[PDB]
């Protein structure tokens, strides 16, 4: 009369998708490479059953899944997943806030005939910003309007109160891919045509993103959006982007970083051995000599600034991470882990700080009478002030829409098997209504000139 | 020792005040223009005792103070001197949270002959701000270092996800004052000498003033700094400035309503009749259709607008405003009056709204030992959402530490005599100890060096 399910946890998103869950009456057995990972991870809550679990092991994970009547994983879904094929032989149920891969799109018949359902994309992005963009979509088509140019983008960072380190950014995790995807190529629609940018200008086209006056907010391209011109059916639209926000100054931080070579992962001889900042600095950035000086000199010569306040800031930001220091640095062979792994000491929410999330879709749309309006759909939430025990913004808005699809899937809300996104009316208009209503989460939508 | 007060209230920064006070056992009465308005305020409010007073009537007001050991005047500045003249006959002592005005000075021998204190400038800024100034410039000297640029900045604004209007701002009275400050002139100190922006040209001065990646800030100096040369005693210094925050987009904003004479004081014929925005507005940019289409075609002419993109921005703007509208106006005699009227209207904090006081001091220091740094002393609070019991931050910030300097004045802790202000450690460091100790209200230190 019960069912359970088997969720493959993963840091802060954990505790809400598991509070969503055991308060629906739904028994929940909460797996993490470790055992005290997942008990401090589910003390709370009733219903918890926390074990020790190695998801790169198959017939330990496949044994695990026939246990439950669906998992769901948290974990970003790679090529190498067992995940949803141990979910095929065994014929149970999946849910991930993971983008839907052609990897992925291979198992969608086997699922199919194993008859589950592998739900994706309903985190906060993908997620919620799809259920909203394809929304107001149907909206203006049914109004006979179109959709002229299609913008959306979502920030995950700290409030502004919190922002102040030299990135405006926050670290929860590896912030090796988080840099790594900084330098990526990007694809999108602008004017009608498939316009394509090289990771070597990316940052270059991270440029001011108004939104509210009170925030600097900074905008860039997602990997690929041409995609959606199809997936949201806005054949019409010249301009497609689905992209990220960052905070004013970000972009070029991370392009001085690129220029003097702290971005590459190329392993290096010296980055293996617990050398001094300042000497691993100068190697990396091929100055003459670990002064600050020299250091400083090589930089300026390898950076590009707007301004000398801004060159003073950057510089200065720079020092402050420690790498013109003797304290010696933690070895991780290249550049870029070497510095992620000082970035991400030097860069954790720290206690009573709290993250924000920012969400808005731009529409710019002709009506039926050939009137032109630009409507919003945004979505701003503080999370929960670090050490309050509340959820931060990021954990809620990705964890509570994934709870929601885990239950639909469960008492048959969702019932078309195979692999599946909250790509249409009938699988988003029941997750919108839910979060709406009962958790209040929702965008808003608004009217402009 | 129980003690009684009298405060001459006047509005929201009231509340705090009366809270604290009331808290300590002290009895409040609270006189406002109208009993009506003095009755909500005190209602429910242990110790307090709501009245109906004409500060106006040296007789009337002579016999309440009397009947009081301090009486705090919440009011305009401007019955300031009428306030301290019968504390002075009554010998009581007094309170605020104005600047000593020249007036308030005159009365500073005649205070010390009565035997009173009359504490002003202690709420936020003038309060909280001279406070944290003087002490980091005394630890500075006293450590033998030198102050050779100081910089401070207020803005009491919306939090900056209620920050969605044209100006990034919401009134809580008159509107008129925050829309010409931008028209007034401003004196201050740059490298070394009086330096004098007139009016005309102030607006070109509001640039982005960086803080917190976070936020998107501009600022312009105050009317007059100069005098701080003297007040912080930091002859050294060549640079000092004393100044406003608002967001990015107010300047803008502001400039084109100037362009436009949305500002124009002219009292027309036109604007004393309640007529339609539509016709106001062609009246006031001089335009031949009074429809949109000319309106917006009119304004577009005669004012400038940093790129199309916030050209739709700021048009759009003045129609949210309803200037373009078929609704009446709220005449007020002239363009500046009768736009206040509407701004009021539309432009305040509602349900669910928090505002936010943004304060920070930056002291560009030279070490005994040579070693230059910099040093920022910072204040960053969001109010509690209007609808909730909490005080807004503008209030706590502006009440409490009014509160306490009352209690301090009650108890002796200030005993000094006559015209005061929050100048020397004498006063300020108790002043600091409570408000940081029992209200964690503090600015906090750092070091950019």
């Amino acid at each position: 009369a019960t069912k359970s399910v088997l969720m493959l946890g993963s840091g802060f998103v954990t505790r809400p998708t598991l509070d969503v869950l055991t308060d629906s009456g739904i028994k929940v057995t909460v797996a993490c490479r470790t055992l005290e990972s997942a008990k401090k991870l589910s003390a709370g809550v009733q219903h918890s059953t926390p074990i020790s679990l190695d998801v790169n092991d198959d017939a330990a994970l496949d044994a695990e899944v026939a246990k439950h009547d669906l998992v769901i994983s948290l974990i970003p879904y790679t090529f190498h997943a067992t995940v949803i094929k141990s979910a095929i032989r065994q014929k149970k149920h999946v849910v991930t806030t993971s983008y839907v891969s052609p990897a992925m799109m291979e198992l969608d018949q086997a699922a199919k005939d194993a008859g589950i359902t592998v739900m994706n994309e309903i985190g906060l992005d993908p997620g919620i910003d799809h259920l909203y963009a394809i929304k107001t979509i149907e909206e203006v088509h049914a109004a006979g309007g179109k959709i002229k140019t299609f913008l959306s983008y979502c920030g995950g960072l700290p409030a502004p109160e919190s922002s102040d380190n030299p990135l405006g950014y926050k670290f929860s995790w590896s912030s090796r891919g988080v840099l790594l995807a900084l330098r990526n190529a990007a694809s999108f629609y602008k004017d009608g045509k498939v316009t394509n940018v090289a990771g070597p200008e990316l940052m270059a086209t991270a440029k001011p993103y108004f939104i509210y006056p009170g925030f600097a907010f900074v905008a860039y391209p997602n990997r690929d959006s041409t995609p959606y011109k199809e997936r949201y059916q806005i054949p019409e639209a010249d301009n497609i982007v689905r992209g990220t926000l960052r905070y004013q100054g970000f972009p070029q931080f991370i392009k001085v970083l690129v220029d003097i070579g702290f971005l590459s992962d190329e392993e290096q001889p010296f980055l293996k051995e617990a050398i001094p900042w300042k000497e691993a600095t100068q190697k990396i950035v091929k100055a003459s000599s670990a002064s600050e000086q020299d250091i400083v000199s090589t930089i300026v010569s390898n950076a590009t600034f707007e301004s000398t306040e801004e060159q003073k800031r950057i510089v200065a930001g720079l020092k402050w991470l420690g790498i013109f220091s003797d304290k010696k640095i933690t070895p991780r062979g290249n550049a870029l882990d070497t510095l992620c792994a000082t970035l991400e000491e030097k860069m954790q929410f720290e206690e009573g700080e709290r993250d924000l999330v920012m969400l808005q879709h731009k529409f710019e749309i002709e009506n039926k009478d050939g009137s032109r309006e630009t409507r919003t759909s945004s979505l701003c939430e503080y999370g929960a002030p670090i050490g309050s025990g509340g959820y931060s913004a990021m954990a809620k808005l990705v964890g509570v829409p994934c709870a929601v699809a885990v239950k639909f899937v469960l008492d048959g809300t969702i019932s078309d098997r195979g692999v599946l996104a909250p790509m249409n009316s009938k699988i988003n208009d029941p997750l919108m209504k839910e979060l709406k209503e009962k958790y209040g989460i929702e965008c808003k939508e608004k009217v402009v000139a």
